[PDB]
């Protein structure tokens, strides 16, 4: 009793695309830069490729083909779209790549040049995103100023879903299995329990946040990952940055309560920063603030 997907899934042949330069490696495989060509199409378009590591783990090959299906069938102004697939032997990904790299090195560089209507507006945008995940019952699981792409300082957009997970018409939760995580961005309750939900995501949204409010400080510092759990557990958070208001802070904190049900939801995260937008000086005190080819949008 649902509307049907119809969104299109496209087959990229390895010939029509080329890898420039690595930009990640793990477990999973590798993420390349290079350039796509359309077949016939005189236009070089900018695009990141993730292949595989081996072609034999119906494991990965499973789960590299679920990101696939999420990324092929998200529609958001704020949620990157997966452009195509290459059924090589070891498959491919083939998705949208920012000219502007991730928010999070983006403000270790303008660090001085970031307003506040700009911080707090990619706050409403990130959140936006979000939400629209969690109206397709989906669940990032990692969300972080990492893995959110840079179209322009105006708008930024969503991307890896590595990790994401799909929800059971009834499912309000999911359970994991083993497997590499980034504890120092994760619900206490993903640790002790490994679940994921949407509130869980609204936690990491808090750390994604703090990183930008910090210019893209480290969370959780040096302080290895084996004992946060513990950490919190004792009422201890990242602490507040000094550009931001209480009421800002406020907003974070909530994001990292204990109780799940405790934090605030996307839809109204974006109600708040929304306003806040409005007269971000009241918000945030950042001395100064006053002061061939084609994109890969092209249907």
């Amino acid at each position: 009793g649902e509307a049907p997907n119809q969104a299109l899934l496209r087959i990229l042949k390895e010939t029509e695309f080329k890898k420039i330069k690595v930009l990640g490696s793990g477990a999973f495989g590798t993420v390349y830069k290079g350039l796509w060509i359309p077949e016939g199409e005189k236009v070089k378009i900018p695009v990141a490729i993730k292949e595989l590591r081996e072609a034999t783990s119906p494991k990965a090959n499973k789960e590299i083909l679920d990101e696939a299906y999420v990324m092929a069938s998200v529609d958001n102004p704020h949620v990157c779209r997966l452009l195509g697939i290459c059924l090589t032997s070891t498959v491919q990904l083939i998705m949208q790549l920012m000219p502007f790299g991730c928010l999070l090195d983006y403000v270790r560089e303008h660090k001085d040049n970031i307003g506040s209507q700009y911080l707090l507006n990619w706050c409403v945008q990130i959140a936006k995103g979000m939400n629209y995940l969690e109206d397709r019952r989906l669940v990032h699981r990692d969300l972080a100023a990492r893995n959110v792409l840079v179209k322009t300082p105006q708008h930024v957009k969503i991307t890896d879903f590595g990790l994401a997970k799909l929800l059971g018409a009834e499912e309000k939760e999911y359970h994991a299995e083993g497997g590499k995580v980034p504890i120092k961005w994760m619900a206490l309750e993903s640790i002790l329990h490994r679940i994921y939900t949407h509130q869980s995501d609204v936690w990491s949204y808090g750390v994604t946040v703090w990183e930008l409010m910090t210019f893209g400080s480290k969370p959780y510092d040096g302080i290895p990952a084996s004992e946060i759990s513990s950490i919190l557990e004792k009422g201890e958070r990242l602490p507040q940055p000094p550009i931001c208001t209480i009421d800002v802070y406020m907003i974070m904190v909530k994001c990292w309560m204990i109780d799940a049900d405790s934090r605030p939801k996307f839809r109204e995260l974006i109600i708040e920063f929304s306003k806040m937008a409005r007269d971000p000086q009241r918000y945030l005190v950042i001395q100064g603030d006053e002061r061939d080819v084609v994109d890969a949008d092209e249907y």
